[PDB]
């Protein structure tokens, strides 16, 4: 050994950089490779492990982001623009980032972040995913992995071994492997690794909890606004086949064999794949993505619901939750009548339209039930109600009810569940009032940005961020977000019988029960039963 | 002419009796025949008109009640016992009763009452149907007809002319004919006849509004807690056939022809028919009756819904409404978990049971939708909620939503609609708190019993009765329950656009809109659509 910023791993040596944080400093190691570049012929394949290197890998700057579609709806607007790649995209994007306390701990708690973005987008290197605040403030080692999104990560021709499906998940698995293997050298305790993530990252987390090949490589888990059974999170192998074929068909490929097709898709430049990515969708829809995990028989041995039922999953502690207004962002981008700069009150006819796109797989009787459950018939041309009703349809259907079924099935077999409902709307939020508490807007609180005065949060917003960070980290370190025998208010355990949960906001903690049961009984029991019979 | 109590009609002379009322007196003519006894061979046939008589028919005492099943669930208990025949039953029961002001008016407004009782029971002669208070207080001529209930009134073998169906309705028609023809001699104005009725009588009223052969014989109409499209009010000709056959089968009849069967059913004593009346029902159910009107092609030319749609009905003014807790009486008598002497809180499993019996014609997905619409899933073992939820299911499904669809269809084509929601619970009510405001308990207020001090109502209950009687009679006399240019609060007209209605109770009038729309959209639009597809 020689110095604080030089760490030797099983893959080689690695030189970090000293990084400032809230009038102190910590070490940071950025863009460490954990896989061979999945380039040329390796596109669509499994990740291979990174060949070890001689010399000193310079880990002082963030790596390239994976190739992905780029938001251009509000150019220069920070609200949308903060989610885009802030680094040059490249297929050579399988790297991770480590923030580490100064001085180097010996065996501290590890937290590994898994970004969202519908499995079609996402970056480890964004500002909101910066781990220096969490690492500093809570004394954890913070890791952010990456994984291939889009067709590059999720094109599935089941049966073929060139493009099996799921490889973006295997990407994440392998970075977890790499942490299990090397994190001790950074002072991490590999027996005490929490994976955590939001959206597609929250569903990923749950996917690793479900998948055998992934369960041994982490200790605990946090799922934010996503769960592995969301209707957008996975597709049958038949559906993925259809879609890969349809992709080939948009690029004038030979389709008569897996071999010809893959060969063709591999001839292509990345942006050509992205240019037609969205055209493979079976339905006109929102909150649906083209290349997602497949239920293959390997990564997932059986269907998800049967795995949840039969207890076939890792049994450990989990902490998860949702945000008040999960759906708003989807309707803004994808639904008639919603604009960023307007109150977006919605005609009844735009309502009808919205429902159709929000529950794409529904026959007419379906749409009638969904519409009936969500319409105050005493006051049905209220455009605020129509607006807000549809907001809720999207979030209930896509995020909250799937998470709530996940929770109920998991807690039968598990060892501890802590549920939250995050409903603070930030004082500095650039988006309009109507979108409420938006998909992804608990993140900044999880990653500590309210402590950075220049980002202009309130003090009570700072205080909520420190509270949340300490819930998240205490939980990662112990299986419980509460600190033993302390005067603070207690986040009760969530149990099959009483179903408790807490709001997360600036007001004194309040405990509640049965998070959106009424609606989620509609989405999780009745609707599905109705579409099965008809 | 000779005296106040001797009236000469087209059928003969008739001697009334002078009857006391609230420290005054009026004339009354009871048990005047309007049809030949439908006895022996005439059983199940059309009514023939009464052969005129010589001499002076003694109209001083009530007639016989029609043959009918008799309530014995609470023997001696006045609550149930006040609905039973208070006169000897006989098949020779086609008579009417007339209360007339003293002195005899020359051309006053006429009101003709049509009793309820599921078309299986009812009497013109009950205490609550006594017209002397209404006649005296409001200066109307009050008529009460009767009609055959049970198989005697409603056995249907469509195609046959011995037992066509519907004859109990023709009974009522004929008493209306008789009023059109003779009421002038009692000082009634035959151009100004309101028919009115409750339950099966309310549905009858609407049935005469719908039926061509009946529409010319009245001016206006009031429907209390019933409407002609209630699901218990009518059956197909196939269903009525099945049921008449099944009746024969319970009495060991020959079933190979209409002729043999009818011959057989006519051999029988009345009580034999009543003894097995209830065994013909297709389903285990509540709020369902064995012999009811059939949709025959004659009395009703086409199906009810098509008649309502196409405007094929009498266009005049109507005044109608419902009571807060229509269903309670049905669940008391017919549903597990409900007792007269208990708070009747209901297990969830008794709930399930209740729903099954309340919506008999529902497949499992039906029962799931009904259960979902009516269960607070935040608090689902609340036995008061389960009790009250099912109360509402019965009243919504059977009384309120059918009336609300009737109203909406009628008001497109009609000339004035006045809707009420009667929700006063009487201070002297003998039934328990939980049954709330019960099916048939607006009647006593319509017939003025609160003015009779010895019945122990409050003064504000007296005042509500006088108010209601004057709404009912002003409406019969004018087409509007409101008196021109008067300081009183105004019962607004009910219109397609704004759907207004008033509560009827002791508190100052309150106007509302859209009576149980949310539920009735479930019952009138969605549920039926759901059972049609599945
Ligand atoms: O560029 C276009 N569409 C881009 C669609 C990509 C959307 C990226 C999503 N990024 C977000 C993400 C999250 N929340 C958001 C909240 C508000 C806005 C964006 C959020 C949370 C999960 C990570 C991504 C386009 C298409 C057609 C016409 N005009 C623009
Ligand atoms: O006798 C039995 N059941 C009789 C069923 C007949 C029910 C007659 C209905 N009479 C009522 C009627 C109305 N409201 C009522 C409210 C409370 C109670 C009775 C009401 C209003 C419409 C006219 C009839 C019986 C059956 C089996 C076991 N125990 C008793
Ligand atoms: C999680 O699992 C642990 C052990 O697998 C549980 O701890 C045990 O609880 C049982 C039942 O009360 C006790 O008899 C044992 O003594 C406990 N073992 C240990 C080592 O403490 C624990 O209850 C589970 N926690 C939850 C929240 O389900
Ligand atoms: C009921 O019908 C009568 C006539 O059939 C309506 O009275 C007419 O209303 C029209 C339209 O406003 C006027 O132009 C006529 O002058 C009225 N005729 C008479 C004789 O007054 C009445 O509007 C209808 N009422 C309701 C409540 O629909
Ligand atoms: C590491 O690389 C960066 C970025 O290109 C550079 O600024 C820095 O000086 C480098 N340091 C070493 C030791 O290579
Ligand atoms: C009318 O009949 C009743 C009842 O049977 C009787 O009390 C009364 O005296 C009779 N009067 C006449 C005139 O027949």
């Amino acid at each position: 050994d020689h110095s604080e910023l030089l760490v030797n791993t099983k893959s080689g040596k690695v030189m970090g950089t000293r990084v400032p944080v809230l009038s102190s400093h910590i070490s940071a190691f950025l863009g460490i490779p954990f896989a061979e570049p999945p380039v040329g012929n390796m596109r669509f394949r499994r990740p291979e492990p990174k060949k070890p290197w001689s010399g000193v890998w310079n880990a002082s700057t963030y790596p390239n982001n994976c190739q992905q579609y780029v938001d251009e709806q509000f150019p220069g607007f920070s609200g949308s623009e903060m989610w885009n790649p802030n680094r040059e995209m490249s297929e050579d994007c399988l790297y991770l980032n480590i923030w580490v306390p100064s001085p180097r701990p010996k065996s501290t708690t590890v937290m590994v972040w898994i970004y969202g973005g519908g499995f079609y987008s996402g970056s480890s290197t964004l500002d909101v995913y910066n781990g220096k605040y969490l690492a500093y403030t809570e004394e954890v080692v913070l890791v952010s992995l990456s994984y291939r999104v889009g067709a590059f990560g999720f094109l599935a021709l089941h049966g073929s071994q060139e493009a099996p499906g799921n490889v973006g998940l295997l990407d994440q698995r392998m970075a977890l492997q790499w942490v299990h293997d090397n994190i001790q050298f950074f002072g991490g305790d590999p027996k005490t690794v929490t994976i955590f993530g939001e959206s597609a990252g929250g569903a990923s987390v749950g996917m690793h909890i479900l998948s055998p090949g992934s369960r041994d490589l982490f200790r605990r888990a946090i799922l934010q606004s996503g769960s592995p059974n969301c209707p957008w999170a996975s597709v049958s192998v038949a559906e993925g086949r259809r879609r890969a074929v349809e992709l080939g068909r948009n690029l004038n490929c030979n389709l008569n064999s897996d071999e010809e097709l893959i060969h063709c898709l591999r001839e292509k430049k990345p942006q050509e794949l992205i240019d037609v990515e969205w055209n493979v969708l079976p339905f006109d829809s929102i909150f649906r993505f083209s290349f997602v995990p497949v239920i293959d028989g390997e990564f997932f041995p059986t269907s998800l619901e049967s795995m949840l039922n039969s207890g076939n999953f890792k049994k450990t502690q989990i902490l998860l939750g949702v945000n008040k207004d999960e759906g708003s962002f989807f309707l803004l981008y994808g639904a008639p009548g919603f604009s960023k700069d307007s109150e977006s009150k919605i005609s009844r006819e735009d309502f009808m339209s919205g429902v159709k796109l929000s529950v794409p797989h529904a026959n007419d009787l379906g749409l009638d039930a969904v519409t009936l459950q969500y319409t105050d018939w005493m006051d049905d041309n209220n455009g605020i109600k129509n607006r807000d009703g549809l907001d809720d349809i999207v979030g209930d259907h896509n995020v909250i009810c799937p998470l709530m079924h996940f929770v109920n099935k998991y807690t039968k077999f598990g060892n501890g569940t802590y549920l939250y409902f995050f409903n603070h709307r930030a004082s500095n939020l650039v988006w309009p009032e109507w979108m409420g508490v938006i998909h992804g807007y608990e993140i900044e609180f999880v990653f500590g940005l309210p402590l950075v005065k220049e980002l202009n949060y309130t003090a009570e917003e700072e205080a909520l961020s420190r509270r949340i960070m300490h819930y998240w980290a205490t939980f990662a370190k112990t299986g419980n977000p509460n600190e033993p025998h302390s005067q603070e208010s207690k986040w009760p355990l969530f149990t099959t019988k009483e179903q408790k949960f807490i709001d997360l906001n600036t007001e004194p903690m309040k405990v509640h029960q049965r998070l959106r049961v009424q609606m989620c009984v509609f989405w999780n029991q009745f609707l599905p039963k109705l579409l099965n019979a008809t």
